[PDB]
C-alpha cells in the first residue's frame, strides 16, 4: 500500500503567526513556521531524536565548553547564496544585540556563550560574542560553563541562521514573503492574514532528495472545535494541539487510530504580573495557589490526561527527579481554602469589597473553558473574596499584552526548547528576556548560577530542586498541569509519532500513503 502521487498536507497552526522572524517571536505558531522555512546547525526526526541539519558533523572538547560545527560546503540558501559560518555568526549576534530586542535574546545566556549576558546587558557590542568563523564553514561555540546538553539546543528557532547578505541589503523587509530567503525544506508560496501559510518545497533544500510532502497547507484556527469540525468535513489532515474536551471520550472511540495523545514537557500556568499591585504582595499570590482546585481542571474540566502540577519544572524532565511537589498541594482544600481565605481578609478584601482582576488568555474555547473553571473557583473557594473578569484577545494581542506587562493574570503554556530540566529554570531567572512575569528573587539566580557549574547530573538536580523550592515559596506563578498534547491525525498520513516531547511537526519527516 504505496504513496499518494499528490503529497499535500493541511494543518492547523492554531493561529495567526506574529511574525516570520525568529528573533521577533517566542511563540509556538512562529516556530512551527519558522521551522519549516530554516533549519539550524541540527534538527529532529519525528521522535525528538536529533540528527545533523546545516552541520553535518561535530564534536566537544572534552570539557563541554568548546563545541565545534562542520557546515556543508555546498549548501545553499533558497536564492542560491551560500550557507556559511557566518550567517550563523550574524545571527546569533543579531539574537543578542539589544538593539533588535528579541524575547529569545537569553537563550545564548542559557547555552552559556562567552559574553552572551554581556552583550545582553549592553556592556559589550555583539561582536564580542563567543562565536566564530574559523572559516566559511567551520562555526565554533565558546562556552564559559560546561554544557553537555549543548547539541540539543542549537536545535531551537532562535539559534537559526539567517541569510546575512539578505537580511543587512532589507532590513526587516527580509521577512516579507517576496524577500523570505531560507534553508529548509520549504518555502512560502502564499500568506494571507488570519487564513493561512502555504508552503512549497524548497528545491534547494541540501535534502531535499528526501524530503515527501510537496505543498502544505498551515491553517489559523483558533477554536479545537472548529479545528475538529474542518478535519471531520475532510478539510484538514491534522489538528492542532487542543481538542474539545465534551467530544474527546466520543472522538477515541469512533476515530480510533486517529486519536494521539503525546507526553510532552510542558506545563499550562496562570502567570501573576509580579510588579503590579497586588499581586507583588506574595500573601495575595499565596492566596490565589491554595484556592484553586488542579484536580477540577484536570478531571471535570479537561480530562484527557492532562496530569496536576504545583511547580513550574515538569518532574519527568531530565534532572528533574529531586524537584518536590509543594506541601499544600497535599493538605485537605478545606483547610487550603480556609487559610486562602485568611490572606485575603488580611490583605483587606470581603465579599463586598472582593479582590478583582481579569484573566487574559488567548482566543480559544478551551482556554476559556479553563479560565471559567478558576474564576468560579476562586469566587467559591473564597466565599466571594475573589472576583475574576476574562479578557480574551488574539494570539499576537495576548503576546504583546503579556510582554508591555499590560495584565494581572495571564494564561500561559511553556513548552520545552530542549529536554533538560533548565529550559523551565531558565525562565524565570531575573534577567531572562522571557521572564513575562516579572519575577525577581537574587538566591533563585544564585540557586540556578550555581547548577551551572556542577560537573554531574545529581549536582544539577540538586541546585534545580532548589530553584523550584524558592520559586514555590514566593508563589511566583500559578502552575496547573502538564501537557498532553491531544491531536487527531488522519490515517493516511505518516511519520507523525505521537512520541516527541517537544512535539514538532516538520514537514520534510511526513508523507501521505493511498488506499
Amino acid at each position: 500500500t504505496q504513496l499518494d502521487e499528490k503529497q499535500h498536507i493541511v494543518i492547523n497552526n492554531g493561529a495567526e503567526p506574529q511574525s516570520f522572524d525568529p528573533h521577533k517571536t517566542e511563540g509556538v505558531p512562529e516556530s512551527n513556521v519558522a521551522y519549516q522555512l530554516l533549519e539550524g546547525l541540527v534538527t529532529s526526526d519525528s521522535e525528538g531524536k536529533l540528527q545533523p541539519g546545516a552541520a553535518e558533523s561535530w564534536e566537544n572538547t572534552p570539557d563541554f565548553k568548546t563545541w565545534t560545527f562542520h557546515l556543508r560546503k555546498d549548501a545553499k540558501w533558497s536564492n542560491g547564496d551560500p550557507v556559511t559560518a557566518h550567517d550563523f555568526v550574524f545571527a546569533w549576534r543579531r539574537l543578542v544585540d539589544p538593539a533588535t530586542a528579541a524575547p529569545y535574546a537569553s537563550y545564548l545566556s542559557y547555552l552559556q556563550v562567552e559574553n552572551a549576558q554581556d552583550i545582553i546587558d549592553g556592556k559589550k557590542k555583539p561582536a564580542e560574542l563567543g562565536v566564530e568563523a574559523k572559516d566559511d564553514y567551520t562555526f565554533v561555540v565558546h562556552a564559559t560553563n560546561p554544557v553537555p546538553y549543548a547539541v540539543s539546543l542549537t536545535t531551537h528557532q532562535s539559534l537559526l541562521p539567517l541569510p546575512q547578505k539578505v537580511v543587512e541589503k532589507l532590513g526587516d523587509a527580509w521577512v516579507k514573503k517576496e524577500n523570505y530567503v531560507g534553508n529548509g525544506a520549504y518555502k512560502l508560496a502564499n500568506h494571507i492574514i488570519n487564513e493561512k501559510i502555504e508552503f512549497e518545497r524548497n528545491p534547494l533544500y541540501w535534502n531535499d532528495k528526501e524530503t515527501v510532502i510537496n505543498s502544505a497547507t498551515f491553517l489559523a484556527i483558533e477554536n479545537p472545535s472548529t479545528d475538529v469540525a474542518r478535519y471531520r468535513a475532510g478539510d484538514l489532515d491534522m489538528t492542532s494541539y487542543g481538542l474539545p474536551p465534551e467530544q474527546f471520550a466520543k472522538l477515541k472511540k469512533e476515530l480510533l487510530g486517529e486519536v494521539y495523545v503525546t507526553r510532552t514537557l510542558g506545563t499550562y500556568s496562570y502567570e501573576l504580573n509580579n510588579k503590579k499591585a497586588p499581586f507583588d504582595n506574595v500573601n495575595i499570590r499565596k492566596a490565589l495557589n491554595l484556592s484553586l482546585d488542579r484536580n477540577v481542571i484536570t478531571d471535570k474540566v479537561l480530562g484527557q490526561g492532562q496530569t496536576p502540577t504545583y511547580v513550574f519544572t515538569p518532574t519527568y524532565i531530565e534532572e528533574g527527579h529531586l524537584i518536590q511537589q509543594p506541601a499544600y498541594s497535599k493538605e485537605p482544600m478545606a483547610q487550603r481554602n480556609e487559610e486562602a481565605i485568611k490572606l485575603l481578609e488580611e490583605a483587606g478584601y470581603s465579599k463586598a469589597n472582593p479582590l478583582k482582576f481579569s484573566i487574559l488568555y488567548n482566543t480559544n474555547e478551551n482556554h476559556k473553558k479553563v479560565a471559567i473553571a478558576a474564576a468560579s473557583m476562586w469566587k467559591a473557594n473564597t466565599k466571594g473574596l475573589i472576583d475574576v473578569k476574562l479578557e480574551n484577545q488574539e494570539w499576537k494581542t495576548y503576546i504583546d499584552s503579556r510582554r508591555a506587562g499590560r495584565y494581572d493574570v495571564a494564561r500561559a503554556g511553556w513548552h520545552a526548547d530542549y529536554n533538560q530540566a533548565t529550559t523551565f529554570g531558565n525562565y524565570f531567572l531575573s534577567n531572562s528576556s522571557n521572564n513575562t512575569a516579572k519575577y525577581a528573587n537574587p538566591e533563585y539566580d544564585k540557586a540556578m548560577a550555581e547548577s551551572y557549574a556542577a560537573t554531574d547530573a545529581e549536582g544539577r538536580a540538586k541546585a534545580y530542586a532548589k530553584a523550584e523550592e524558592i520559586l514555590g515559596k514566593d508563589y511566583g506563578i500559578v502552575p496547573i498541569f502538564n501537557y498532553v498534547n491531544p491531536r487527531l491525525v488522519k490515517p493516511y498520513v505518516k511519520g507523525y509519532s505521537g512520541k516527541d516531547p517537544q512535539d514538532h511537526i516538520y514537514l520534510r519527516n511526513l508523507y501521505i500513503i493511498k488506499h
